[PDB]
């Protein structure tokens, strides 16, 4: 749908909160911490300090506040008090906060302790795949073009794009239309218009594209057990570009992108 300025104002708030959860949690992502504790830290911050709520907690049956996906876990990794992070791990923490009725959805990769060459590369390339997509967002561009660009970039770096999961519209709803595929598909025919709000969250595997759902029904792993990485931002299409609503202090892309 198309958001009104009033709606967007609220999404800036929700987006900022979600981004601040990732900024706040970064220092905590080190060797020895459990994903369960990280989840608790995020939730306590969201509820007690931001006076907001995790959109993930309870969503479609999800049992935790954030999704934490380590190494080969592609997405929806369930925080676990017994799962400890260690040197070299690449970890995605996907956050979604609701505030004043609107959602802010974002994720980033954290590398624990000493990064491995491939781990740093996969994360960097993945973030750049998101950045290149964000730099294309403007009225008139077709979402299919963005998916094509992401895939082309990722595969040229020897990595694969997960097909199953995609970006999504967002607002009062967590996952609204349209679907934002991260690969070229004729199924995609959406011309961007001002006011549209959605996410871009490419999941990239170091190995093959195939994935598999684990026994908990949420955790997804690469079929070949290769490393996987993902970054995500929620944006609003502006009259001549876009505004990243979940920009962080560490992001290396501007919040307001304009074309012409
Ligand atoms: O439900 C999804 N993600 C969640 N993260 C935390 C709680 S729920 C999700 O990505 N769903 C998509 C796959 C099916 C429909 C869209
Ligand atoms: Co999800
Ligand atoms: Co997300
Ligand atoms: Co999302």
């Amino acid at each position: 749908s198309i958001k009104t300025p009033e709606d967007i104002e609220k999404m800036r708030v929700a987006g900022r909160l979600a981004a601040e959860v990732l900024e706040m949690i970064e220092p905590y992502v080190k060797p020895g911490v459990s994903t369960g504790e990280l989840d608790r830290i995020c939730n306590d911050y969201i509820v007690n300090e931001q006076h907001a709520v995790s959109a993930c907690l309870g969503y479609h049956g999800y049992p935790k506040s954030v999704c934490i996906s380590i190494n080969e876990v592609v997405c929806h990794g369930i925080p676990d008090d017994a799962k400890l992070l260690k040197d070299g791990d690449i970890v995605n923490i996907d956050v979604t906060v609701i505030k004043d009725g609107f959602h802010g959805d974002t994720s980033k990769m954290f590398i624990v302790g000493k990064p491995t060459i491939m781990g740093e590369r996969l994360c960097r390339i993945t973030q750049e795949s998101l950045y290149l997509a964000l730099r294309m967002v403007k009225p008139g561009i077709n979402l299919r073009e963005i998916g094509a660009a992401i895939q082309k970039f990722v595969e040229a770096e020897g990595f694969s794009v997960v097909r199953e999961y995609c970006g999504h519209g967002i607002g009062r709803g967590f996952h609204e239309e349209p679907q934002v595929l991260h690969y070229d598909s004729r199924e995609t025919n959406v011309v961007l218009k001002p006011g549209m709000t959605f996410t871009i969250e490419p999941m990239v595997n170091a190995g093959k594209k195939e994935i598999r759902t684990m026994k908990d029904g949420w955790t997804v792993k690469t079929k070949d057990r290769s490393l996987s990485a993902q970054y995500e931002h929620t944006i609003v299409v502006t009259d001549n570009g876009c505004e990243i609503l979940t920009l962080r202090k560490d992001d290396t892309i501007p919040a307001i992108i304009s074309h012409d």
